[PDB]
DNA sequence: TGAGGTAGTAGGGT
RNA sequence: CCUACUACCUC
């Protein structure tokens, strides 16, 4: 059925409906010299849009502006990664822009963004950075300070009305010159900024160069930039590249959490949701005060409390860790090997037992083996592994002191090559460090292929598969996928074959390889699948996949999941509740999969039903439950549903180790967690 | 390498 | 929007 109904506020504020003049922006035409180049045209126009000044943005192969064509710089010259271009703008009249047409709507909103940006630029006595305005001094420290404000946004809606988005944020500013910053003691400025203006850079190094040798220190003097400041050492900055000689005294370090890391105290940049809601309401009211588009009106929305997930081990469990005592769901016979990289010998008693306590409490048996080779023994080590694999060892638990990145990846790849997933557990280890080692054991077992916990319930889709791209914007250069159920997890790696196969073939490739591995492990071929992707890549990339599912007669649902851009969700009454579903413009909605502390504010996932007929609540419900099926955590659930959280980790590990043909590892052994 | 969350910054004329 | 890292917490 369905439960709960609640009302919430979105960190959005409704404003004045667009007036006739805005709905029909002026349409300018751009002429370049020399011609751009097939791929350089779009960004080049964006650049002319800025160069021409005013509330002007790119619309198609030209600009669209809200500023009178007369105030814009109709001619000029701009450079791009070398070549410079002369531009010409020809008013081509006015063009209505239907808000109902997402695509045209995309331009009015772009203009709304430029309009909002323009007001901040003329704001007095407030630090501005893009669409963020910082209006209050929060924390402090030697030479540095922290400002508080909000990242802002403005866009036109379905209805054709303005929308203001406000999300509180903190900014880190240095109040000390690079010369004085180094004096103190601090080191590396990744980027830096002119003490006199705002152009940020990426200082390369400090050159032991020429006092005043035309002139460097004179140039900065031919402007007074240097009067009463003491240009220090020769510093070569950078831009997105010429070496632009400079003085470390006319530069200000751009700090990160690091610089201010070691600190003048603990530093909490997170906000409990009420304080967060409080500042949003306030700043929204403050900006609307000088935006002149009416009073911002908090948009409310209907929310629904989704039914909690029934996480089942052998008995009922509240989190994965608890199955170590209750027993796991179904459990195979298994064997694990211990590999000690320090100087100790066997299995730590409390570990031996915990495993023993977990397995006995479960059905089947376990055997603990101990490898007696050392990675350095080379070939003797490999035969030792081949030999462990022979007697049935399924996964290796590695006790060792913290390992350097590359040593770590070398040991894992080496073991993986002999068909052995491994789990590292850092050796200075006490029995009281319950969380750390119990988590390690959860991983080891998962790597062994054991289904520690499963979902007890009913779901539209029998198989759920998450996809992640090998090239960030497309599956052109391969990628990975993972699938959860019965519910037994498995990974899928692309068909090894190189270059640029067609994207949709790579995708369909992933899905068919997943549909197969499922069958050879469940003996059955799912009747309905839930497909999950990130939204980063097009969608037409899943076309071959979709109708392939058409021929085999299996039903589907394509749902995209965004980690951010979901804004914020606050109740009108009561406390933030877990398992919150919030419908928006349709085919899309919000989901609050977690809320686990009160020193922070939850970040809703934003989803889009891009294909399929299953009802949105039904989608929300399942995607929420998939969230409790990650095996490697045990003390806290991920925000992303298991399938996507797993695939990303798989894509990460693939790159970190150097996987091509993981040929001896079973597909239900989550070697990558 | 224990791992999850919320956050801030790097990153996609001199 | 995505990644990366970092900090801060939490189990
Ligand atoms: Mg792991």
């Amino acid at each position: 059925n369905h439960l709960g109904k609640t009302e919430v506020f979105l960190n959005r504020f409704a404003l004045r409906p667009l007036n006739p003049e805005e709905l029909r922006p002026w349409r300018l035409e751009v002429v370049l010299d020399p011609p751009p180049g097939r791929e350089e045209v779009y960004p080049l126009l964006a650049q002319v849009a800025r160069r021409a000044g005013g509330v002007t943005v790119r619309m198609g192969d030209g600009l669209a502006s809200w500023s009178p064509p007369e105030v814009l710089v109709l001619e000029g010259t701009l450079a791009r990664m070398g070549q410079t271009y002369a531009y010409r703008l020809y008013p081509k009249g006015r063009r209505p822009l239907d808000p109902k047409d997402p695509g045209e709507r995309s331009v009015l909103s772009a203009l709304a963004r430029r309009l909002l940006q323009e007001r901040l630029r003329r704001l007095e006595g407030v630090w501005v950075e893009g669409l963020a305005v910082y209006r209050r001094e929060h924390a402090r420290g030697p030479g540095w300070r922290v400002l508080g404000g909000a990242v802002l946004d403005l866009w036109v809606s379905d209805s054709g009305a303005f929308l203001l988005e406000v999300d509180p944020a903190y900014r880190i500013l240095c109040e000390m010159s690079l010369e004085a910053w180094l004096a103190q003691g601090h080191p590396l400025p990744k980027r830096v900024r002119n003490a006199y203006d705002r152009r940020t850079w990426e200082l390369l190094r400090l050159g032991e160069e020429d006092p005043k040798e035309l002139s460097l220190l004179d140039y900065h003097a031919s402007k007074g930039r240097l009067q009463g400041r003491e240009g220090g050492r020769v510093a070569w900055v950078a831009d997105p590249k010429k070496p632009i000689p400079h003085l470390t005294g006319l530069l200000v370090p751009v700090l990160t959490l690091e610089d201010l890391h070691e600190e003048e105290g603990s530093l909490a940049l997170s906000l409990p949701w009420e304080e967060r809601r409080r500042r949003t309401r306030e700043i929204a009211s403050w900006i609307g005060r000088r935006l002149g588009l009416g009073t911002p009106e908090a948009v409310r929305a209907q929310a629904y409390r989704l039914s909690i997930p029934k996480l089942m081990g052998r008995r009922a469990v509240s989190k994965p860790a608890d199955a170590l005592r209750v027993g796991f769901y179904r459990a195979q016979e298994t064997a694990l090997a211990l590999l000690r990289l320090d100087g100790a010998q066997g299995w730590p008693e409390f570990l031996r037992r915990a495993l023993l306590r977990a397995f006995g409490a479960s059905g089947a048996s376990l055997r603990l083996h101990t490898l007696h080779a050392h990675p350095s023994q080379g070939l003797a080590f490999r035969e030792a592994l081949r030999k462990a694999k022979e007697e049935g060892v399924q996964a290796v638990l590695v006790l060792t002191p913290p390992m350097a990145w590359e040593d770590r990846n070398r040991l894992k790849a080496l073991l993986l090559r002999e068909g052995l997933p491994s789990q590292i557990l850092n050796v200075p280890l006490r029995e009281e460090e319950r969380h750390r080692w119990e988590n390690a054991l959860l991983g080891l077992l998962a790597k062994a292929g054991l289904q520690v916990v499963a979902l007890s319930g009913a779901y539209p889709a029998e198989l759920a598969v998450g996809f992640d791209a090998g090239g960030r914007e497309s599956f052109r250069f391969g990628g990975a996928a993972c699938a959860v159920g019965g519910g037994h997890l498995l990974w899928t790696l692309p068909e090894a074959q190189a270059g640029e196969r067609i994207p949709q073939e790579v995708v369909w490739d992933l899905l068919e390889e997943t549909l197969w591995a499922f069958r050879r492990k469940a003996g059955r071929l799912p009747s309905r699948v839930l497909l999950l992707r990130n939204g980063r890549v097009p969608q037409d990339e899943f076309a071959l996949a979709l109708e392939a599912l058409a021929r085999e007669g299996i039903a589907y649902d394509l749902v995209s999941v965004r980690k951010s851009g979901g804004g914020r969700v606050y109740p009108v009454q009561g406390r933030l509740a877990d398992g919150l579903y919030v419908p928006l413009e349709d085919k899309t909605f919000l989901l609050l999969t977690v809320h686990r502390d009160f020193r922070g504010t939850p970040r809703p996932l934003k989803l889009v039903h891009e294909a399929g007929d299953t009802p949105l609540e039904a989608l929300a419900h399942q995607i929420f439950h998939l969230t409790r099926l990650y095996p490697a955590s045990g003390f806290a659930f991920p925000r992303l549903p298991a399938p996507l959280h797993l695939a990303d980790r798989l894509v990460k590990e693939v790159g970190r180790l150097g996987i091509r043909h993981l040929k001896e590892v079973d597909r239900e052994k989550l070697f990558f967690v």
